[PDB]
RNA sequence: UGACUGCGUUUUAGGAGUUA
């Protein structure tokens, strides 16, 4: 259905920890973790998370603490990061080298996204999903790229 | 039902609390 294959998407995003929270926001989000994690620091998610939302929050009043764990989760499901364990104490989380850059790590998160939306059978197209992600026409061929890889 | 806050999930995953 026009926009409720758009509703049941953000309902199995929201289902497993995650969130998305427009092309223009998300994009903004990504990139600042990337900002706080390409010269290969280590950081808890609490800080990780701390950095986003303290750049973020002034200009857009959604970007909570809880929302950008979701983001961050987005990630993780991806498995983006190299994980530290410690003791008594927190992970400690940097990216992996391959995902350093943002064309790379977009990819990944549109990734599992698109996975998402399989483990919930929502059969999207790559016109549409061009348009959730990042609200043009732009991306089409990137999306079928990723759809393919996926089933292969 | 939402929102929020912890902790957990790379052995892949959530779940508890707070709140209207």
């Amino acid at each position: 259905n026009p926009q409720q294959l758009s509703s049941n998407l953000w309902a199995a995003v929201r289902a497993r920890g995650c969130q998305f929270l427009g092309p223009a926001m998300q994009e903004e989000a990504l990139k600042l973790v990337l900002l706080a994690l390409e010269d290969g620091s280590a950081l808890s998610r609490k800080v990780l998370v701390l950095f986003v939302v303290q750049r973020l929050e002034p200009r857009f009043p959604q970007a909570s603490k809880t929302s950008i764990g979701h983001v961050v989760q987005l990630l993780y499901r991806a498995s983006c990061f190299k994980v530290t364990k410690r003791d008594e104490d927190s992970s400690l989380m940097q990216l992996k080298e391959e995902f350093r850059t943002y064309e790379a790590l977009r990819r990944e998160h549109d990734s599992q996204i698109v996975q998402i939306a399989m483990e919930a059978g929502l059969r999207i197209a790559p016109d549409q999903w061009s348009s959730l992600l990042y609200g043009d026409q732009s991306h089409k061929s990137h999306m079928q790229s990723i759809i393919d890889k996926l089933q292969t």
